């Protein structure tokens, strides 16, 4: 039985600003829109935050076309798991939350490495 | 098809602290446990706050058994359907999300003095 709210439509999330998921949705699932493979639920390290930037991938700069103001450290966000390959092998991965990210992301690394920099 | 992490189990939130839902999915869905009927995603008003704890429902002392920090305003929520209709025929009615709010709230209240307090 899908789960429902007041309005007819199924129930969404009851979630915190900021908002996560390339579908703003609350989870790190891809599909087709993306490209990017943002299957990755990783906390944001103000080193990571500078490391991608420099790479071509500035996730700081707030921008409320969509309303969304950038990603302070310690938030959560769904990132490219190619975008966390390259801070891995750079030696600044940020904390991963594994239960939170897609199983394709083992397509572009391992459980080992994954686990490896879990929250815990 | 059930859509999973790497770990081999169903995707979870990439949810921003705090975590909500009764059962700290994300959701204020309901079920077994709970008695209170959390089905209400509100965001939190300094009044309501301040009105709840006066009838008994203090949300705001931090209690870090499980780690919870207490409620600031602003922050989303899932609240017992009769402690928020307590604040709306007292007049202080928090702000709700009704996408994030389970339908059996309208057991308890109506659609129309939900929309009427909706988030726009």
């Amino acid at each position: 039985m899908t789960t429902m709210n007041v309005l007819g439509t199924p129930l969404e999330c009851c979630c915190q600003n900021p908002l996560t998921g390339f579908y703003r949705d609350g989870f790190c699932r891809t599909g087709a829109g993306d490209v990017g493979a943002h299957v990755v639920c990783a906390q944001m390290t103000a080193e990571f935050l500078t490391f991608t930037r420099s790479r071509g991938n500035d996730l700081s700069t707030p921008v409320p076309a969509y309303q969304f103001p950038g990603l302070k450290p310690g938030d959560r966000w769904c990132l490219c798991a190619s975008r966390w390959r390259e801070a891995l092998e750079a030696g600044v991965a940020p904390p991963v939350i594994l239960e939170a990210t897609h199983a394709s992301a083992l397509e572009y690394v391992s459980l080992e490495d994954l686990k490896a920099h879990a929250l815990g």
